[PDB]
């Protein structure tokens, strides 16, 4: 595979440079994974998803998506056109509300609603976890984010957008997860990416276009946005042989791109995350 002119996050991670505007990957191109998108919810009719989208649960009035972030993100893993894995179910957790918020009741609930129903769905590729969240420092939603990996889900967790080390962020914080950062397009960690000892990988967190609610298509930065990209490829990988849910992240680890950002402080790794499609 080979989509062109394509979004520049899609196209950065098959690339080991910047300057390249054409997504290349593999045929599989994630048949048989499933992605679990705990945000603002799936807006599943979005033509983008060919029904591959949809509303497993919601803890709100609806199902319905009306934030447009769980349906942007969404995009990004598993939409034909703005996603990184073109063949893959997407199970939206609705965990918060419009309002752009919510608890860790319900925070956590929806990471313990996937441990199980990874289960009722199919998935013989293996299942990814997005947290698309993410909030000051508490050991519970930390704990909630291992119990998942531990179960089996590749978590992928936005670092943050404070530009602070990640360690005082929950549920990045957590040891056994992947935390993401955020590049923009000139390989430079992106301005409100957090950073430090805690994150794995890099990804594209910035001018990242892709889905969103009403049937359009819009363009956000973020760290948030980073990872979509990185379960994407999670997703990607473990539908091809290459990983297991657990090593996923050491696996995105030992495949990115070494010493390939700047603006990299002390301590934080220098990785970004590459798909490895030699086309």
């Amino acid at each position: 595979a080979a989509q062109t002119n394509a979004p520049w996050g899609l196209a950065r991670i098959s690339s080991t440079s910047p300057g390249t505007s054409t997504y290349y990957y593999d045929e599989s191109a994630g048949q048989g994974s499933c992605v679990y998108v705990i945000d603002t919810g799936i807006e599943a009719s979005h033509p983008e998803f060919e029904g591959r989208a949809q509303m497993v649960k919601t803890y709100y009035y609806s199902s319905r998506d009306g934030n447009g972030h769980g349906t942007h993100c969404a995009g990004t893993v598993g939409s034909r056109t703005y996603g990184v894995a073109k063949k893959t179910q997407l199970f939206g957790v609705k965990v918060l509300d419009d309002n752009g918020s919510g608890q860790y009741s319900t925070i956590i609930a929806g990471m313990d609603f996937v441990a199980s129903d990874k289960n009722n769905r199919n998935c013989p590729k293996g299942v990814v976890a997005s947290l698309s969240l993410g909030g000051g420092y508490s050991s519970s939603v930390n704990s909630a984010a291992a119990r998942l990996q531990s179960s089996g889900v590749m978590v992928a967790v936005a670092a943050g957008n404070n530009n602070a080390d990640a360690r005082n962020y929950s549920p990045a914080s957590e040891p056994s997860v992947c935390t993401v950062g955020a590049s923009d397009r000139y390989d430079r960690r992106s301005s409100f990416s957090n950073y430090g000892s805690v994150l794995d990988i890099f990804g594209p967190g910035t001018s990242i276009l892709s889905t969103w609610i009403g049937g359009s298509t819009r363009s956000i930065s973020g760290t948030s946005m980073a990872t979509p990209h990185v379960a994407g490829l999670a997703a990607y990988l473990m539908t091809l042989g290459k990983t297991t849910a657990a090593s996923a992240c050491r696996y995105i680890a030992d495949t990115a791109n070494k010493g390939d950002l700047s603006n990299i402080p002390f301590g934080t790794v220098n990785l970004l995350a590459y798909n490895n499609y030699q086309a």
